[PDB]
């Protein structure tokens, strides 16, 4: 539970079926390391996040509860220190890949 996390399989599995079940099987693939790049609107954003030699882009998404343990907490990582975070894969472009950040789990210090 890193960031994007885990899930090969997955992928390859993905890549093919219906929600439903993508659901039923479902990954909620995080969001470790740090960044800051955000696109808000008050609250939930869409946010853009680095991890050891790339990127990832997620969905931070308060559609609920409007917070800020969200992009905000994200706005607060940093450097050394890292981020677990979690967000499910779902559907941008062709039905994959983006994260859709929900639980952020902060760190500690490295």
């Amino acid at each position: 539970f890193r960031r994007d996390h885990t899930s090969d399989q997955l992928h390859a599995e993905f890549d093919g079926k219906e929600n439903e079940e993508l659901e039923a099987l479902n990954i909620e693939v995080a969001v470790a390391g740090r960044m800051m790049t955000r696109r808000i609107m008050g609250k939930a954003s869409f946010v853009t996040l680095q991890d050891v030699g790339g990127r990832i882009q997620l969905y931070v998404a308060r559609d609920d509860l409007p917070e800020g343990v969200y992009n905000e907490q994200f706005k607060k990582w940093d450097l050394g220190d890292i981020l677990g975070a979690k967000g499910k894969l779902f559907k941008t472009k062709t039905g994959e890949l983006s994260i859709h950040c929900t639980e952020l789990r902060l760190l500690t210090k490295a």
